[PDB]
């Protein structure tokens, strides 16, 4: 769509400000920050209402509203639901009139202070590749261009003439996305008969996987090239229709964090005396090995839960939260206690084995169906327990230690489904533990020497599932995860050479 909506350099005043003398009752703006927290600035009777949105890395939790997984998905229910949103006396809080940003810093295909740019078109550049710069002469000003061929890269000029942009004729855009949007849609001409198609941005996220620690050093950044990426975020407003259903609602731990309609893992051999189909879990698949991403366990949805397993003949599960955090349920417990057997519906599950270390916990499950023999398999369940409440930890060490035992269980096992991944929402951590683990196994392959492109595929994993990665602390801890895995094979490169 746009997500216009969201301004990243700005302050409350300012927010105040736009709202009363651009804006009307019913306006309203997105904000960052009291850092790592968001703000949702509403107009309403001639006045400015703030609301506060904070996110430690599970869900977007509005002050008085409900929990999201992106800030898209919590702006489009409260423009499609009107009397959801109210203060603290009960007074509705309309959110109708989106307050556009003109700031073009979160774009892909802005570029800031490049100077004449053409050797960054020529090195990653393909026919339609484009950027948009400031002017070097002309303070105010600046330059769009773009690469054309099988073979020349154009140059476009941008003049900034009253606050509004334009190419030297034709229309006055407000912005440069708007004048950037409508010669996507409507292309230049040049003189000869050469179109000046604006199909891709230039992609400079990608890096060399040897070369970690010198991105991760220049980053140190973290938060405009995150921003970038959750700019993106309204491209992946996807079908949740299924976990709408009244059937289904109580199977869902948060009513509004649902999976998507062509990804979500579709249950069989049902009880046929409602729906039997829904589970609030999705299919993600590396764009090898597949992961199920999922929520924590309700008691309600333990038998839906073990029927997934079964069906989809997953073996390894990776639980990382803890049963109870800050006092609050986030998963039940849908295992039994360890040389215990426990019947789940039509499901047998039986506790093996508990192997102790001191970040995890390993679980030795026999998965069976009540009934039938010659259906038994081993699933192995992998209990992260170490991660912190709030925000992420501060060694990585951890889990990678905990992800190369998992890693090594999987393969282990012949013909094993999905790896079945879950935290509360299946968002937060459930999102950072599973980019890790495609960014690791690509090096796992490739070696240290290939190409990871982090924001590209959060992008891809996102597609497959709502809001995968929560924070910029997350962001953060993946390139840290990166960095760390590459650093052990280094050295333990040099340890065999010296």
């Amino acid at each position: 769509t746009s997500r216009r909506w969201f301004h990243p350099n700005i302050t409350g005043v300012e927010a105040e400000n736009l709202l009363l003398t651009r804006g009307v009752d019913g306006s309203f703006l997105a904000r960052p920050s009291n850092p790592g927290d968001f703000t949702l600035s509403v107009r309403r009777n001639g006045a400015v209402t703030h609301i506060k949105i904070q996110n430690t890395g599970d869900y977007y939790d509005l002050y008085g509203g409900e929990k999201f997984a992106t800030l898209a998905e919590l702006v489009q229910y409260y423009m499609e639901h009107h009397g959801q949103l109210k203060e603290k006396n009960g007074d509705v809080i309309e959110l109708k009139y989106p307050l556009n940003c003109a700031d073009p810093t979160s774009e892909r295909w802005f570029h800031g202070h490049l100077s004449g740019a053409e050797k960054l078109l020529t090195e990653k550049g393909k026919h339609g590749s484009f950027l948009v710069r400031d002017s070097q002469s002309h303070p105010g000003d600046f330059v769009l261009s773009v690469r054309t061929g099988d073979s020349k890269v154009t140059h476009v000029m941008i003049r900034c003439q009253e606050l509004k942009y334009d190419v030297g004729g034709g229309e006055r855009f407000d912005s440069l996305t708007d004048l950037v949007e409508h010669y996507k849609k409507n292309p230049m001409v040049e003189t000869l008969g050469t179109v000046l198609q604006l199909k891709q941005p230039l992609n400079t996220t990608r890096i060399n996987a040897a070369e970690i620690e010198s991105r991760v050093r220049e980053l140190s950044g973290f938060w405009e090239e995150f921003e970038t990426l959750q700019q993106q975020e309204c491209k992946l407003l996807y079908s949740r229709k299924e976990g709408q259903r009244q059937e289904n609602k109580n199977k869902n731990r948060y009513k509004n964090i649902l999976p998507f309609d062509h990804t979500r893992v579709v249950l069989h051999d049902g009880d046929p005396n409602p729906v039997s189909d829904y589970i609030n879990a999705n299919i993600i698949m590396p764009e090898k090995k597949s992961y199920i991403a999922t929520q924590g366990c309700l008691q309600n949805t333990v038998n839906d839960f073990w029927r997934m397993v079964f069906q989809e003949n997953s073996r390894v599960i990776v639980m990382t939260t803890k049963e109870v955090e800050r006092g609050k349920s986030k998963c039940v417990k849908y295992w039994p206690d360890e040389y215990a057997l426990k019947e789940y519906g039509v499901m047998r599950v039986r506790n093996v084995k508990e192997s102790a270390a001191h970040d995890y916990t390993l679980r030795e499950l026999k998965l069976s169906k009540v009934g039938q023999g010659n259906t038994e398999r081993t699933v192995w369940q992998y209990h992260f327990r170490t991660w912190p409440d709030h925000g992420v930890p501060s060694d990585p060490g951890g889990v990678l230690d905990f992800l190369e035992e998992v890693h090594h269980k999987q393969e282990s096992i012949m013909d094993a489904g999905p790896v079945v991944v879950h935290c509360s929402a299946g968002i937060g951590r459930t999102g950072t533990f599973i980019v890790i683990d495609i960014l690791i196994d690509i090096i796992r392959e490739k070696g240290v020497d290939c190409d990871i492109d982090v924001p590209k595929t959060i992008q891809m994993v996102r597609s497959q599932r709502s809001g995968m990665v929560q924070t910029e602390a997350q962001y953060r801890f993946i390139y840290m995860a990166v960095q760390h895995y590459i650093e052990t094979l280094q050295r333990r490169i040099e340890e065999e050479q010296k």
